[PDB]
């Protein structure tokens, strides 16, 4: 059964609610973005309309099977109206595909779901500016203020010039990059780049990427592993016996892997600096863990929610809990308190 905060109350739509049946009054079922926490329960079977960006609907059909009669692809930034109600897809700044929606309601209440994303301050000049929102289903996936990370910028500035001082020194070193979903390719492709190299992979991700609409993608990777000196590799390869297994199978070609591991936040974010990351080193094989995140920092979040000064707001993560529930709120109080909304 579906639970409240998937619901959008004075309509018939259900947001990321695909894995409890047949919803009571659902007439039309949005997906925010293509995870499968989000994505759970869709298949080749599903017949209700589903709404969606033009990226997820390319995944929805040529990775799930969906038919393409119930993929209803929106634009962004665009009024559009579904079953007599006004609604706004916008960029949730996530992975590939990754929208917020704004729902206008009939009776006057204007309702903003973030689904999954990353506060930036670029969202304070959208079409969010023009007008207040009553209610805010907010994703609080690091609602708490231990949870500090760098930009994505400087993430990547680190890799690169991890990556081509590596190379450069050693022109028989593959670099190979973990992956388990959609997302955090700029990883990839940045190393890549500063490589002179495609990235090589598995014909299912190299599927997977073509339905990204990346610009000049056919120029940046490649299913000829042999030709490429940067790989990707299932998540679960990224330890020191999948990655020795993996370097036999080039030929001896390498004679050295440095991988990548993007994260979320771990505890080594509360006491080391981006630029003092060290890796775990066996023999000829190093790994590098890097705080890569397509979730909001605690002060992202708080800065969006004090610009947005919504009249209510509802967790859509952490809600498991007494605890999480409990200082979620506390932390929302002071910030109404500190802005004076
Ligand atoms: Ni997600």
């Amino acid at each position: 059964t579906c639970p409240f905060y998937k619901k959008i109350p004075g309509t018939g739509f259900t947001v990321d609610a695909f894995q409890y049946g047949v919803v009571e009054g659902c007439t039309a079922y949005f997906l925010t973005h293509f995870h499968s926490d989000h994505y759970a329960g869709l298949s080749k079977h599903f017949t209700f309309p589903v709404y969606c960006s033009e990226i997820t609907g390319n995944l929805l059909k040529n990775k799930l099977h969906v038919q393409e009669q119930y993929i209803h692809p929106l634009p962004l930034d665009t009024e559009c109206i579904v079953n007599g109600v006004k609604v706004v897809l916008l960029d949730a700044n996530h992975c590939p595909g990754a929208v917020m929606i704004l729902f206008y309601l009939p009776n006057g209440t204007v309702i903003l779901h973030t689904g999954d994303f990353r506060a930036d301050p670029s969202m304070e000049r959208s079409l969010l500016a023009d007008q207040k929102v009553h209610m805010l289903y907010l994703d609080t996936t690091y609602c708490s203020p231990e949870y500090t990370f760098p930009s994505q910028q400087e993430v990547i500035r680190f890799a690169i010039n991890t990556a081509f001082e590596a190379v450069t020194l050693n022109p028989h070193a593959l670099v190979v990059c973990g992956t388990y979903s959609i997302g955090k390719e700029k990883v990839f492709l940045a190393i890549a780049d500063v490589l002179g190299s495609k990235v090589g992979m598995s014909q299912e991700k190299y599927k997977t990427l073509q339905c990204l609409n990346i610009p000049e993608i056919n120029s940046l990777i490649t299913t000829d592993m042999c030709s490429s000196l940067v790989h990707l590799l299932p998540m679960m390869q990224i330890n020191f016996k999948g990655l020795q297994s993996h370097l036999k199978k080039c030929g001896g070609k390498y004679n050295q892997i440095l991988a990548f591991r993007p994260t979320g936040w771990t505890h080594s974010n509360k006491f080391t600096r981006i630029a003092d990351v060290i890796p775990q080193t066996k023999g000829n094989i190093s790994i590098y863990g890097i705080p890569y995140s397509e979730h909001s920092s605690y002060l992202e979040m708080k800065r969006f929610v004090q610009w947005l000064k919504p009249q209510k707001i509802i967790p859509t993560v952490n809600v498991g809990t007494w605890k999480s529930r409990s200082t979620m709120e506390k932390y929302f109080r002071e910030w109404k308190l500190e802005a004076g909304y």
